[PDB]
């Protein structure tokens, strides 16, 4: 499951939305571009800009 607690979206049709929340070692299953801190363990964000927000988690 890909979820997202912190979501962000530009006001526009359609909107580009990024997910700001930050995981360790890797991004969620449906993240194309994943950008992590070079360090163990690693702080990974998903920089994808999809045009809808995923739902929260847990």
């Amino acid at each position: 499951k890909p979820c997202c607690d912190q979501c962000a979206c530009t006001k526009s049709n359609p909107p580009q939305c990024r997910c700001s929340d930050m995981r360790l070692n890797s991004c969620h299953s449906a993240c194309k571009s994943c950008i992590c801190a070079l360090s163990y363990p690693a702080q990974c964000f998903c920089v994808d800009i999809t045009d809808f927000c995923y739902e929260p988690c847990k």
